[PDB]
């Protein structure tokens, strides 16, 4: 079981829509997904570890719905993300990120 590969599975699976292969995989992430819910992920580099994989991404989306207050502006945002992820038995057991937030204040106008 390559953890690498989990990773590169579960990023296709959401940028596709498969829930099965994101489920054979399984706060703030809420605040996105509320009001980015069509955002789309782009990996830029990878890294591996014993159960930890890291990765560096970058979030495409528009913003339809309403961003820590911010009405919905209907503009496209991309923002920087780094994660961690941890892997046992060949699915996600914990995750921790870092997305640049304040870069998409300032993309959509605040």
């Amino acid at each position: 079981p390559d953890n690498k590969a989990v990773v590169r599975q579960l990023i296709d699976a959401w940028n596709n829509g498969d829930i099965n292969a994101l489920m054979t995989f399984w706060a703030e992430m809420r605040r996105f997904l509320d009001a980015f819910p069509d955002l789309r992920m782009e990996l830029h580099s990878i890294v591996s570890e014993g159960e930890l994989v890291a990765t560096r991404m970058t979030v495409h989306a528009t913003h339809t719905g309403a961003y820590m207050g911010i009405p919905p502006t209907g503009r496209p945002v991309s923002c920087a993300l780094m994660g961690q992820l941890r892997i046992v038995d060949g699915v996600v057991v914990d995750h921790w990120g870092v997305a640049d937030a304040l870069g998409i204040l300032v993309q959509i106008g605040m």
